[PDB]
């Protein structure tokens, strides 16, 4: 534990803390989605409630070190309080996402970060037709709530939703689930806007 | 990046923070709203719920800074707890606020500020007739908690809600949505109040 | 700015902070509703939610200043954080208060101080009668939860409250409402206790 | 007040806080409920909801001082912050206990400290039969989570649940209420084990 | 008081917090469930609501201390805020877990924690045919968030839950309850990752 301990006092406490990425220094986030159930469906306000876990992954410069210096720690968990994290956010919640899991996020020697929250995320969906074979479709955008794609740009690994984990006696079977990287265009400014599409087709049976 | 954390150093660690306005520094908030949806109405109990963007910039002179002296650095984001913020606050909410985004502020060198929470917002207003085909109009007053128009003024960018991200399977057909600054006199004191009428006419699908 | 920050920094970072009232140094605050809507009836439980402007007055000898002193400075707003509060407290709530406005005050030269948090109430009342013509009465008292009368001493200045600015489209009509300074004498205690009842006769308009 | 902020600054701004007992300096908290009203019943998940104020008292070496010396004060009122407070909790609750009134106490030149919060509370009980003349009976236990009865002893001033207060339109007629010391035997451990048996007996209407 | 105090100075005060375990310096930590009592079950979410205490232990050589040295201080109680805990979390919760006791663990001088939180638990769980002779079956698994096998190793005293605390009018009777370590292999990574499966089968009584 002294080699940690020291590796993360070097890290975290002998310099002001990263500040961010900018224009000049872009940084991209990794994202991936882990559907693990639609919990609730309501018809009345048109909300959807899901509960899955989001991957994230990023690199910085700041946080590199040579294992060498440090009994060879390859890599170290800490809470996510410690690190920068981007403002990666549901475009249209409409309630305050509830965290499941604990902030702790997983550092490697190259500067590599990787963070993965658990969230119960409440949407807006007209789940009409959901009662149906043909079930229906629900999409929530999700991107950084102020960087632009000059300081933060967004990759998936894959489009396609991770559904391994998707709770086998949910009240809802999902047909399928997608997670698409888009590049918007705002009619005000020059600088392009990224968000990655969470789309999920499914139905009640 | 070595010349934001000396400029953020320079701003926020060297002096004391802005203590807001007063009569003789006085203010400009300009707010608009963008309404994504009216996730509830509740005929019970007369309330009624939106979820929106809404969009704040003032211009302090104290977050002012010439790029020259720091790398070209034109503007920054930071947490929105590093900065003074206007106390703008729904006149007739009936629960507090909910917050769906991170606070996170856009701050330029001209000293200008832009801050766009979204929210979700119970506030007063009977629904009734909301099922014709002439539906219901609702309103609601946004302003300075404590400050008069002598310390903080308030403008609209313009008097039109933006509709343009409005969910568009929503429960809920907007028929009108404007924003309208008005001027207040209560007949205590001479001093006038402002604040942003947020008037909503909609009716079901 | 500049004056408004050395006041600032003169009431509140030289000298340690007011540690409240005793019977030596007792404080008087004078307490006023703005009742703007009664929300729900709960017949159930008898529960009913309230919701009201509480006007808090105070005045303290460490708050005073000169304004030639300081740029002719008269007042200025500032966190309730930042100066001590009276514990004023509802008696027979059933849920915590919910406040919905900004814990900010306003400090003027004399020592003078004026808070008015904005909270949404459930407290115990039968509302058995109000869907007739005479309606339903409730009460609530409030007063320091552990200070007694002779550190606290609590006064109106009007027993009539303030309807001025009820709901006008609200589920429920107002036919009375009173707030009325009450001294109690409890048994266990040989010190006097004051609070405001907060007597308020309605029914379903 | 100069008297008090010196009283306060020698308490609490000089030694560390109070560690809590231990076997070789037990400490005993006296415990007393007084009812204000059971709000809730819920039948199909077996859950009742209380409100009541639960006074603790205790005393402690280190808080004693002599008025002689600070100004003839003989109690003062402090954030409940200040000072350390026993980890009493209810035994069976099925919810976070809700915390209703200030979280301030009161303490005396003896060294005695009184706190009084109000709590909402959720249990477990079978209300079958509530709505007979005869009405239920339900119990909660009350002690410390971590201290044996070698270090936290447990009394009650009375066996008698204090009335005097409970809500006159309450849904609910209380037939009796009692709080009783009950010295326990675990098998887990040699040391004994204290709480106080909160049994209250009551029918609808 | 003293001994304590000093006892805490040194452990607390003088070296940085332990930082984790590590694949060099790894942990086992022991897990038991007492289940106190399945309180709702959802049949349009799937979802089951249990209360339960979830005791942890574990040890670190960096608590240690000779008794002797201490005045024969043995063990303390102390908030969980000072130390270390493990990062044990549910796999399958549908909403954050509430927290029904103090969050306060027993140190012993040998380096051993004991700490017992007190929890609510919403989780996916199909009921169908809770209302049988048989019951249904569900399950939940608890395990580190960020910690493999290789630095986090779990393990129970016994796999039989603790029954003897449920509580006896529940409307859910208690079939069997089971508490076993598992051992998985994700296909991206060569470690072992451990979780504990919580199996619970119940009907209606
Ligand atoms: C649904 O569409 C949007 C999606 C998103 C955003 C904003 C969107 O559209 C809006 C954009 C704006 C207000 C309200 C909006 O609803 C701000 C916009 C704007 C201004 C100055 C700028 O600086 C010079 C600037 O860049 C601006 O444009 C953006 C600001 C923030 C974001 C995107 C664009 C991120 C912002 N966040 C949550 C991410 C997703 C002044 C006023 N103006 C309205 C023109
Ligand atoms: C690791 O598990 C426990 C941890 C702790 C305790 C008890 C624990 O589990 C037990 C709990 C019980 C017996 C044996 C136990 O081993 C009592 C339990 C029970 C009854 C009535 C209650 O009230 C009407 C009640 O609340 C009960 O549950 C608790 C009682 C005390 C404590 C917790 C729960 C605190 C008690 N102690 C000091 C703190 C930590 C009667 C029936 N029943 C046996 C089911």
């Amino acid at each position: 534990q002294a080699n940690l301990m020291r590796l993360k006092s070097d890290l975290f406490n002998r310099s002001p803390m990263y500040p961010g990425p900018t224009k000049d220094d872009p940084l991209t986030v990794t994202l991936g989605f882990t559907l693990q159930d639609i919990v609730k469906v309501d018809s009345s306000t048109n909300e959807v409630d899901l509960v899955y876990y989001e991957q994230q992954r990023w690199k910085l410069n700041s946080l590199m070190w040579d294992p060498n210096e440090y009994g060879n720690i390859t890599d170290f968990r800490t809470s996510a309080a410690d690190i920068w994290t981007p403002d990666i956010t549901a475009y249209s919640s409409t309630r305050p996402v509830q965290v499941l899991s604990p902030q702790i996020a997983v550092v490697t020697h190259d500067g590599s970060v990787m963070f993965i929250p658990a969230q119960r995320l409440s949407f807006m969906c007209d789940p009409t037709g959901v009662d149906s074979e043909e079930g229906v479709t629900c999409a929530v955008k999700f991107g950084s709530w102020v960087y632009s794609g000059f300081e933060i740009d967004l990759k998936t690994d894959t489009d396609q939703v991770d559904l391994s984990s998707y709770y086998a006696s949910s009240k809802y079977e999902i047909l399928s689930a997608t997670q698409t990287r888009q590049v918007q265009h705002y009619s005000c400014c020059p600088e392009p806007y990224i968000d990655v599409n969470l789309v999920v087709k499914f139905r009640e049976r």
